[PDB]
DNA sequence: AGCGTCAT
DNA sequence: ATATGACGCT
């Protein structure tokens, strides 16, 4: 109808880099670059665990969450750059510095929602109206868009990749309607040059590439992202929502991967989220509760409205590590040391966080797991952080968990802790 | 406040 | 065989 509302009204776009931590270290060893190559931690597991991929060995099966001695019998010829290791644990501190030297340059064209190490969301709905004007009234040129992919093109009446793309973009250009300022697709198109622009700056500052989704919201800019890395972009339309999401799987939209998505395929008795708009918003509300039944009634449109937030900065500074079966923690002796090496570790950042961003984090959490239990938490309880000190904060930490030994005895810890992790919270600007 | 979900 | 971050529910 005229009065239906069809999630046209922004410009969105999600930024992520490709096998991030594998560039970071091939940036730093030229030996690495363009081969197939993992970023793994702790050597003396199996190799150790990998947790970056490059393209190359992706070809020959590699994974994220494979030992690197298994990752070796599919491809012989992989190489290997390992975490750093301080105080006995993995130190991320590279490519999180690596990931200030993105978010910052992204930063100079719009306001970004850091939504991980590696990724932000972009509200481009400004930028491309104050482009849209001094762009008078000329027509885009393919040109301006070398590396994008309109989803869905070509279609209708090249046997390479390439190929495909530009027939794709031709298509897609030649229907465009430069004549009003106001249309969604036009909206987008522009939307798709400032990517271009963006990601060019990314690479020739940072050596670093990367992939992005330009949709009208974050969770179709997100799919979008995905559908041509590495080193490419991809615009989804509004248009475009009906076909793609015909045979596109639940579990693929964002937040839809776990239990609930799940239960969208059980309970409704579906597979694609096509399927979804079959259903009355009662009828999802009724299933998934208020909430998940308006985003899903909407979101099988293309349709949500979650806003791009102002936030370039983590709400939180972690540290963990697990104690796996044997190495659980079974000496009070133990727990403390280690209390004391996260206290330590956090301290350092908490540090560099208030110095660089004026701040200081005002509550301590610490969590633990218990051998046995399978939550990846089994108990949580806070303090307050009133001075960025190890020693003071391990002492504190140790203090609100020590209740939970069960051991009689005064040296012994039981059960054993599988898992120590202490989060500085609630921030105040200093 | 403490726990559960989803994710990279 | 084996590290963090955002956010929802009660
Ligand atoms: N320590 C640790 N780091 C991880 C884990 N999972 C991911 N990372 C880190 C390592 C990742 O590099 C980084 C970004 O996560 P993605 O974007 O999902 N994977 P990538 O960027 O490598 O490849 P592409 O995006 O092109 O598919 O997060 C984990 O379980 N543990
Ligand atoms: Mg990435
Ligand atoms: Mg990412």
């Amino acid at each position: 109808g005229p009065h239906m509302a069809t999630g046209q009204d922004r410009v969105v776009a999600l930024v992520d880099m490709d096998c991030f931590f594998v560039q970071v270290e091939q940036r730093q060893n030229p030996h690495l670059r363009n081969k197939p190559c993992a970023v793994v931690q702790y050597k003396s597991w199996k190799g150790g665990g990998i947790i970056a991929v490059s393209y190359e060995a992706r070809a020959f099966g590699v994974t994220r969450s494979m030992w690197a001695d298994d990752a070796k019998k599919l491809c012989p010829d992989l190489l290997l750059a390992q975490v750093r290791e301080s105080r006995g644990k993995a130190n991320l501190t590279k490519y999180r510095e690596a990931s200030v030297e993105v978010m910052e340059i992204m930063s100079r064209f719009a306001v970004i929602e850091r939504a991980s190490i590696d990724e932000a969301y972009v509200d481009l709905t400004s930028a491309v109206q104050e482009r849209l004007q001094k762009l008078q009234g000329q027509p885009i040129s393919a040109d301006l868009l070398p590396s994008t992919y309109i989803e869905g093109l070509p279609q209708g009446p090249t046997v390479q990749k390439e190929g495909m793309r530009k027939q794709g973009l031709f298509q897609w250009l030649d229907s465009l309607q430069i004549d009003n300022l106001t249309s969604p697709d036009l909206q987008l198109t522009v939307g798709a040059v400032i990517v271009e622009e963006m990601r060019a700056a990314i690479e020739r500052e940072t050596g670093f590439q990367c992939s992005a989704g330009i949709s009208h919201n974050k969770v179709l800019a997100k799919l979008a992202c995905g559908l041509n890395k590495p080193n490419r972009q991809t615009l989804v339309s509004h248009g475009s929502v009906p076909q793609l999401f015909s045979q596109m799987p639940i579990r693929k939209i964002r937040s839809l991967g776990g239990k609930l998505g799940a239960s969208v395929i059980e309970i409704l008795g579906i597979e694609y989220m096509g399927e979804l708009t079959q259903f009355t918003e009662s009828q999802l509300q009724s299933h998934f509760g208020e909430k998940n039944g308006s985003w899903l009634y909407a979101m099988c449109r293309g349709i949500e409205h979650d806003p791009v937030k102002p936030r370039q900065l983590p709400k939180t500074i972690g540290c963990s590590k697990n104690f796996p079966g044997k190495t659980a923690l079974a000496t009070r002796e133990q727990v403390q040391w280690w209390l004391l090496q996260l206290a330590q570790e956090l301290e350092e950042r908490l540090t560099k966080d208030r110095n660089d961003n004026d701040r200081v984090a005002t509550q301590l959490v610490v969590s633990i797991r218990v051998q046995g239990d399978k939550r990846l938490s089994s108990l949580r309880r806070c303090c307050a952080l009133t001075r960025y000190d190890a020693h003071k904060m391990s002492h504190d930490a140790f203090t609100v968990i020590k209740n939970c030994n069960t051991s009689g005895i005064q040296t012994e810890w039981s059960p054993p802790l599988t898992m120590l992790f202490l989060c500085a919270t609630k921030f105040s600007a200093s």
